């Protein structure tokens, strides 16, 4: 068929002919007039029954000869005299003209379609996602009129209480009924032009203009609404999406459409809201101005089961007025003022031009309405009764379908309307069965409903009680909500295989992810023997600190808005925002690496940097409250996050705005001093004390009450507890600043000797100055061997990979290898006694030194970068050398553009040679640097150093060179200058941060560097290794000092979440925003109130007169 | 006192304290007219 | 993906069409340069015929680039071809080269001493100067990069805007 | 004139890139020493006798639904930004 729509659905056509009129108004032989003016109970004319066999049944008059027991026919059975057929219509209405050619859809189906057959097209054919609500509108069919307030206010709600939910509004479609006014709201309050509220307007095939235009299989019906008042067929209202053109076989008349409307409104109450919720999608009913049949069908809902509620609004008009007028009377139904039933019937008499014989049962119909004054939510539009109508509808469903507060909560959890919950469920005395609240948290978590999580926490859900092992196993193992495909890709990687078919994730498998994401030696609670034993076993089946487990969940499941919510709660907020930043960042790098799904990788690096900026903005807030304790917050062992540190994490997330913040730069300096007080002391005295060891004793140290915030080593804290003299030499030599200035004076004694050897002639054997030099590099090599073996990891593959990843561990390896190549060729060589420097092996190693020397002078930029003025230029000399490579390629294209012609034009008798590789590159390079070779330009001139190069064509080179240098100096060299000017301020505000971040890795290499410099560091290796064959810097806080510190972090977080609140709520652009929103809501209650005053004074002067 | 950022500050604080005595006062008016039309009727 | 659709998929990729020219052109500039720099005999050498061959087939590739430049007006095709910086320079560089080969090959030979024939010399020196047109091509190829090209485009927008400082 | 010409030479470059890439979609396969074969084997074969987006039918439909969607947002976000 190529169309499932017409494969399943059918169409009704009057396949028989039933006249309904006999009397010849004109032209006594009725056969003539019966052709054109005698219609069937088919509605269509007897000749409009084409129906090819029935077209030949346009015989003399038609089927059933004139007499035929005259009153015989007059029935038109819709069963056999109206058969079915495959649908000839199905398309997309264009609505040509009125707003950007808004679309809608239809089929033209028969009402034969069983209720379940009608639901199983709306979802899968038209891709209408299942609703959370249904706002069938059962008011007046004939057009009616409203007041400017109620017109727009009810247009606020049908947009508000339906855009939030799914809200398949059920209308009549036509531009005359309630369908009329609802569409007018859809334009005035035009929502964000998107999939807005998809109104599913059931239309009859009866009162419909352009019915022929609808007859097209996959046809864009060029539809146009004529407002011709002479017209009688009702045009479809403009603002309606998908239509259901119910086909009864007839035209012009009502009927079948009402049958479908129950029969879809009853199966959508049989479909479930969501996999998590067990309820069915509820149904409401709204009444605008009603009518006689309306007052009947309003009631039957209040009677029939399930109790479909109703939202009959009072202000609209004729019927709805009185159905609400009686709500102001008839208290609890059965109680009935018998003196008012003549009065209200007198109001019924005047509105419907209504009869008194019929005044008992219509009045009676309003009684059982009033016997059910519990779910008939008579919205008093006038006042603030129950709220704006948006809330009234959603409030009508909860209060009235005999539903537990849980069952009320699970619905609002689906709608994602919290305001309903805070003010109609979390109101007052209410049963709140505690197990229920727990189960609701399980649902708000799996989806993403942060706002109900906050709500439930703020109404008694202690996560300690609600975070057991099997519950949290689900929270990873749910497709019932926003999911991250990485997590099921990470787990199958670490398991090194393929997940079995079902595979509910175990929390062990998560630990193997976070220990892989965070990395290094991070060891999570899940993998440890305690958890791994109580887990396989199954308040021990709870967790100690739950929001540390949910925060690693919302960050593996890419639920930021939860992570920001679960981060700000709990404790350790600065370690949670630097673990998160390391989880995401370590997820983002997996995304870029493996491409099995969409990228997602820049969505995370923005999520990480959002956590890696709350930490930094929380360090500042602490550093601005107590600079001392705020440096304890960076070094206290955490013990929930793998015996780690709020500053070793940032370094692992490579977060520079923290490691290069001013509190991680004081501490790094207070750690750089050591026990020394280099505030009271001076750098002269360090060097003076290193070479005069007794001068160590004339130094101003710090007390162990000043070194509180500094992390100290294992035995370092042992000393201070249990200043004596042996604790002066230990305190100095184990200071980083001393470890530094005790190397820099061996290294600057290395470079003064190796340089002395490089420069001075070199004999068969090394000299005293040269053995000390070999000795440094050897012991400096070992110091880098040992720097690998003790680089705080278990994976040799990862230690070696992080060692060579630092700029100098390579260069040192280049410089250490080369030197022993050098010593290899220098010492491991023969000796040509008659003349040294003939042995090209000796020479070779000789010249390894003279070039290896350059590696060691650039070391000094490691030592020289300790300064805060210098280092940020040493880091610039690299960030330009990179960013300038392409200006410099051009300058080498300009250099061969000149050198190849200059060398060809001048030296034309050149056999192939390697000097043709120098001479095309040599002079044009020195030209850039002040040289011009002036007596070589114009080689035929008298003043020539090259009077032999003169010959045919050599007059071209002054021109080539003129163009060359113009391009070099006046264009390309000033393109460098211009480059270095405009990349200076950038690279200067980066090379600082790159420097302040390499400072960590520099200082915290001296806290584990030995004491002794690398000529005689070997003793501190000897006396660390043979003693090792016989068998970090932590913050030691007593017990109360942990307590005072936690009280400080809590205090500083509280201010952070309180000052941001102030900087925004008490800014300017926000303050203009409120002043706008106030003066909005003022001016409404100005003109409204001020009107009423004038309606008083015009009366008050008439009351007295 | 006659700048801009300060003048937005006051205009905020005024429209705060206005709007309190708008809705409060404007309520009471409606509680009169619903009565006044019933005092005479 | 079948095998014949691997070779068709690669060789008909632009990135491949590029890096399959830039390694013929950088093999052109390594040879023409070799000929420019090295002495030049009565007849071209192996390194020099390949060079003539590139420019010829590179000329045709620019002939055909006109005839298939998506238009009907020859007056408009030719006008949009010469309107690009290099279609001129290439025409300067292709003409000049065959002027060069014209004078280099279409010339006599003073056996006692080359470089006396000022026609030979003349074309010899067309090459040594035509070479500059082909090194500036590399700024067409080198401008594919998003860091480099935006300097190659600066070296022109300054040479224009600086003419008057340079007259002074 | 560096910051000017740098915020222009990018745009001049990104615009010559079209005319560069979309010259290779119609450049032959073979480089210009032996592109002649792809001329030979385009011309004598021519004596014997562009890059388009091939969308099925539904993909035109999904694309038009996308353009309509993105225009609607454009005329709706400007409305909000002001
Ligand atoms: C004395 C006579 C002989 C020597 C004189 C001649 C010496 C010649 C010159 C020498 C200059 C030496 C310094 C530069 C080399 C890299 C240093 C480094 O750590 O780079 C990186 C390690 O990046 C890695 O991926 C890990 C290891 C890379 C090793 C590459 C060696 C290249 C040099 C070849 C061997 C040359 C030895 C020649 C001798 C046989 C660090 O990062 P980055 O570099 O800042 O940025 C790159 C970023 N990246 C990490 C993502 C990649
Ligand atoms: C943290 C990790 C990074 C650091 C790496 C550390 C490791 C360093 C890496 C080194 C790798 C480089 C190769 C080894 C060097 C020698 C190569 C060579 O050419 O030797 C020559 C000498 O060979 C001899 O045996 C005689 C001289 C003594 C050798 C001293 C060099 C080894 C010292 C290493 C101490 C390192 C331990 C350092 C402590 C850890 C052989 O050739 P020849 O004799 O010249 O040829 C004769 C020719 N003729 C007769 C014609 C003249
Ligand atoms: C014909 C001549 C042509 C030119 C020849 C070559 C000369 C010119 C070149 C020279 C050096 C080339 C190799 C090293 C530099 C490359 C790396 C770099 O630039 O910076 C990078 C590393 O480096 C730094 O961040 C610090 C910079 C170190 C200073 C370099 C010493 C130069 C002095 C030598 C004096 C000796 C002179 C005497 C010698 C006899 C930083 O760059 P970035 O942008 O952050 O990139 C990302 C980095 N990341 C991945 C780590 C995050
Ligand atoms: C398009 C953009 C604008 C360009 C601007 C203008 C471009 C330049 C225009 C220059 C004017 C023309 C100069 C040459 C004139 C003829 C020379 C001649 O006959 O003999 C000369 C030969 O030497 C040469 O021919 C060498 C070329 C001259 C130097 C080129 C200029 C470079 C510097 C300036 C560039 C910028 C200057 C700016 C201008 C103010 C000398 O006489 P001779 O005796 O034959 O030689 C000695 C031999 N003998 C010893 C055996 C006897
Ligand atoms: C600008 C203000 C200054 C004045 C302007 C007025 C200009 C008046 C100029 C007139 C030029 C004609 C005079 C020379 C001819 C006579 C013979 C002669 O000397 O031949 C020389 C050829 O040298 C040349 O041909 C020189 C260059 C010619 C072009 C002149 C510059 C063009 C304008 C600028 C733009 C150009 C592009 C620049 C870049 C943009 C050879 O002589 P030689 O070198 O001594 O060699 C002798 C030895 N040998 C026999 C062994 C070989
Ligand atoms: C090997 C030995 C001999 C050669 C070595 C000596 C060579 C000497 C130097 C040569 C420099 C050659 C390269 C630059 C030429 C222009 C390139 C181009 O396409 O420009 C433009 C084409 O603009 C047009 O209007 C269409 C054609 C203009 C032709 C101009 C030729 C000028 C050189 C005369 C012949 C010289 C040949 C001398 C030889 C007899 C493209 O635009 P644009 O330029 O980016 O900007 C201008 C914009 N415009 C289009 C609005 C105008
Ligand atoms: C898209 C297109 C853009 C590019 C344009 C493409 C077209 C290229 C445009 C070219 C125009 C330039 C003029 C033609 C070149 C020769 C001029 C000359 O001086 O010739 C000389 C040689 O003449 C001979 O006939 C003998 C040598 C063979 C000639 C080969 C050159 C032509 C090849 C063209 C192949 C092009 C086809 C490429 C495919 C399209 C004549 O002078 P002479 O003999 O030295 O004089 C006597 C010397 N004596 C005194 C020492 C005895
Ligand atoms: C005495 C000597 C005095 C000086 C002599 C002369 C030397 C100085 C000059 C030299 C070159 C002069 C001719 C070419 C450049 C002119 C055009 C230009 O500037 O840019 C224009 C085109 O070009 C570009 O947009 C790209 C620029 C390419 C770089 C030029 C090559 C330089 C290298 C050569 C190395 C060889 C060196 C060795 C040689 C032996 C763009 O300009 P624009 O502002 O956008 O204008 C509008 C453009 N529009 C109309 C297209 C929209
Ligand atoms: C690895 C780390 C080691 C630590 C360093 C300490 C151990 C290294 C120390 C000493 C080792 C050498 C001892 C052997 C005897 C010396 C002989 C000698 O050369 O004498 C010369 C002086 O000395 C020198 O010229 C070289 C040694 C001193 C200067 C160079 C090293 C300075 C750095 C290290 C110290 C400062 C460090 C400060 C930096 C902050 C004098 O003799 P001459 O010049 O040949 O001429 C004599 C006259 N005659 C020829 C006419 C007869
Ligand atoms: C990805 C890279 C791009 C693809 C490549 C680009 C495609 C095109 C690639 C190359 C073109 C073809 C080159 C080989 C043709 C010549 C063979 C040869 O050497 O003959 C010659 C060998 O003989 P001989 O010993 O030199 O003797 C002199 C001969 N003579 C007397 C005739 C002078
Ligand atoms: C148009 C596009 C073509 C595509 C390219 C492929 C075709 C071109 C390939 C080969 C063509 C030549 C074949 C003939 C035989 C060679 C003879 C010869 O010169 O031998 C020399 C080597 O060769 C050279 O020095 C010149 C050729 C190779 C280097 C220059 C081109 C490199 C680019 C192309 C390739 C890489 C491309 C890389 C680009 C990214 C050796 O001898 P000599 O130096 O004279 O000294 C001898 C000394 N003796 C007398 C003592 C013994
Ligand atoms: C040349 C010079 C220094 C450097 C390099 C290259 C490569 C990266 C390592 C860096 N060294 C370094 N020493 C420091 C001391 C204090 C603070 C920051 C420091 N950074
Ligand atoms: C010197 C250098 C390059 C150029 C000129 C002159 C003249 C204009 C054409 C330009 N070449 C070019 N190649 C490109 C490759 C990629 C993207 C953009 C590109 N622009
Ligand atoms: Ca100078």
């Amino acid at each position: 068929q190529k169309s499932w729509i017409e494969s399943t659905l059918t169409k009704r056509e009057c396949v028989y002919i039933i006249p309904s009129s006999k009397d010849p108004h004109r032209c006594l032989p009725g056969c003539q007039i019966c052709q054109q003016l005698v219609r069937c109970f088919c509605g269509r004319l007897v000749k409009q029954h084409a129906c090819f066999t029935a077209s030949l049944a346009m015989k003399y008059s038609d089927v059933k000869l004139g007499e035929h027991f005259n009153q015989a026919i007059e029935e038109w059975s819709v069963e056999k005299h109206t058969e079915q057929s495959p649908t000839d219509a199905y398309g997309v209405i264009n609505f040509q003209g009125g707003s950007h050619s808004y679309r809608a859809k239809y089929v033209r189906l028969s009402y034969d379609t069983k209720p379940e057959i009608i639901l199983q097209l709306l979802l899968k054919e038209w891709q209408m996602e299942l609703p959370k609500l249904v706002i069938s509108v059962h008011g007046g069919m004939q057009k009616f009129e409203l007041h400017p307030r109620i017109k727009q206010l009810l247009g606020k709600g049908l947009i508000k209480a339906a855009v939030t939910t799914g809200a398949w509004i059920l209308t009549g479609g036509v531009n005359t009924g309630v369908a009329k006014h609802v569409g007018d709201a859809l334009k005035e309050h035009a929502s964000r032009s998107s999939r807005k509220i998809c109104t599913i307007g059931i239309a009859p095939w009866g009162v419909i203009e352009n019915r022929n235009d609808l007859v097209g299989r996959d046809v864009v019906a060029p539809y146009q609404t004529l407002l011709n008042p002479l017209s009688k067929l009702n045009v479809l209202n403009n603002l309606h999406s998908h239509f259901i053109l119910v086909d009864d076989g007839t035209v012009g008349k009502y009927g079948a459409e009402v049958r479908l409307r129950r029969e879809l409104e009853k199966t959508i109450n049989q479909q479930r809201i969501h996999a998590r919720i067990g309820q069915g999608v509820p149904v409401v009913a709204l009444i605008f101005e009603g009518g006689p049949n309306v007052i009947l069908t309003v009631l039957e809902y209040l009677q029939e089961s399930p109790p479909v509620p109703v939202v009959v609004c009072e202000g609209t008009g004729r019927a709805a007025d009185l159905l609400a007028y009686i709500h102001k009377q008839t208290e609890e139904g059965g109680n009935l003022p018998d003196a008012a039933e003549p009065d209200i019937i007198s109001t019924i008499k005047k509105t419907f031009n209504f009869g008194q014989s019929e005044a008992v049962h219509l009045f009676q119909t309003m009684m059982e309405c009033m016997k059910k004054k519990e779910l008939i939510t008579v919205f008093h539009i006038g006042s603030e009764d129950h709220q704006d109508i948006d809330v009234a509808i959603l409030t009508a469903l909860l209060k009235g379908t005999n539903a537990s507060a849980f069952d009320q909560l699970i619905l609002t959890l689906a709608w994602d309307r919290v305001d309903i919950a805070k003010n109609h469920v979390f109101v007052y005395g209410q049963q709140w069965l505690v197990g229920s609240l727990e189960q609701a948290m399980l649902d708000a978590l799996v989806m993403d409903r942060v706002s109900f999580v906050k709500l439930l926490i703020e109404n008694g859900v202690s996560m300690h009680k609600f975070l057991t092992i099997p519950r949290l196993e689900e929270l990873y193992n749910t497709k019932q909500g926003p999911t991250n495909p990485m997590l099921f890709h990470l787990i199958r990687d670490v398991k090194q295989g393929n997940l079995p078919p079902g595979y509910k994730i175990t929390l062990i498998d998560i630990g193997l992810v976070i220990e892989y994401l965070m990395g290094g030696t991070y060891r999570c609670t899940y993998t440890r023997k305690r958890f791994r034993l109580i887990y396989n076993s199954l308040e021990t089946k709870r967790f100690p600190y739950p929001l540390n487990e949910l925060l690693i969940w919302a960050c593996l499941m890419k639920r930021q808005v939860m992570a920001r919510f679960l981060w700000q709660h709990g404790e350790e907020s600065m370690a949670k925002a630097l673990v998160a930043c390391k989880i995401y960042r370590s997820m983002a790098y997996e995304a870029k690496q493996s491409d099995l799904v969409d990228d997602t990788s820049e969505e995370l690096k923005q999520y990480s940097n959002d956590f890696g900026q709350l930490a930094v903005e929380l360090l500042e807030q602490s550093f601005r409250q107590d600079e001392t304790m705020a440096m304890k917050l960076l070094t206290y062992e955490l013990k929930n996050w793998s015996n780690s540190t709020c500053l070793k994490l940032a370094v692992s997330s490579r977060l520079r705005p923290f490691v290069a913040h001013t509190c991680t730069q004081m501490l790094l300096s207070d750690m750089w001093m050591g026990r020394l007080n280099m505030r009271k002391n001076s750098w002269y005295k360090v060097i003076l004390s290193i070479l005069v060891p007794p001068a160590i004793l004339m130094l101003e140290y710090k007390t162990k009450a000043e070194m509180s915030h500094i992390p100290q080593s294992q035995d370092a804290h042992q000393m201070t507890m249990e200043l004596p003299i042996t604790r002066k030499f230990y305190a100095f030599y184990h200071a980083p600043i001393v470890k530094f200035w005790f190397n820099t004076l061996a290294y600057l004694g290395f470079l003064m000797l190796y340089t002395f050897v490089v420069l001075v002639k070199m004999e068969q054997l090394p000299s005293v100055q040269e053995w000390i030099v070999i000795a440094y590099i050897f012991t400096y090599a070992i110091e880098k061997v040992r720097e690998v073996f003790m680089s705080e990891a278990g994976k040799i593959s990862q230690k070696i990979k992080v060692w060579f990843s630092d700029y100098f561990n390579v260069s040192d390896t280049i410089a250490i290898i080369s030197f022993f190549v050098g010593f290899g060729l220098r010492f491991g060589a023969k000796w040509n006694y008659i003349n040294a420097y003939d042995n090209h092996v000796f020479v070779a190693g000789r010249l390894i030194y003279c070039l290896n020397i350059i590696f060691w002078y650039v070391r000094l930029l490691d030592f020289l970068a300790v300064n805060q003025q210098a280092g940020p230029y040493v880091m610039m000399i690299g960030k330009m050398v990179a960013n300038m490579f392409y200006i410099v390629v051009i300058m080498a294209l300009v250099l061969l553009s000149f050198g190849v012609p200059r060398k060809a034009i001048l030296y034309p008798h050149e056999e192939p040679s390697w000097s043709l590789a120098k001479d095309i590159v040599f002079h044009p390079y020195w030209m850039i640097f002040g040289e011009v070779y002036a007596y070589e330009i114009d080689v035929c001139a008298n003043d020539s150093t090259l009077p032999t190069i003169c010959g045919p064509g050599t007059w071209l080179t002054p021109f080539l060179q003129a163009v060359y240098l113009f391009v070099q100096y006046i264009i390309m060299v000033n393109l460098l200058i211009a480059f270095f000017n405009q990349v200076y301020l950038q690279v200067k505000a980066i090379s600082n941060i790159v420097w302040k971040y390499q400072r960590y890795h520099f200082i915290m290499a001296y806290h584990e560097k030995p004491v002794l410099p690398p000529p005689l560091i070997i003793l501190s290796h000897i006396v660390s290794l043979f003693c090792c064959v016989c068998k970090g810097p932590k913050l030691f806080l007593t017990e109360e000092d942990q307590k005072k510190l936690h009280d400080f972090e809590e205090q500083c977080v509280e201010m952070y979440f309180d000052e941001k609140d102030d900087k925004f709520n008490s800014g300017s652009e926000e303050r203009i925003r409120v002043t706008f929103e106030r003066v909005e809501q003022m001016s409404i209650q100005i003109k409204e109130v001020g009107d009423r005053v004038n309606y008083i004074k015009r009366s008050l002067q008439s009351l007295d007169s």
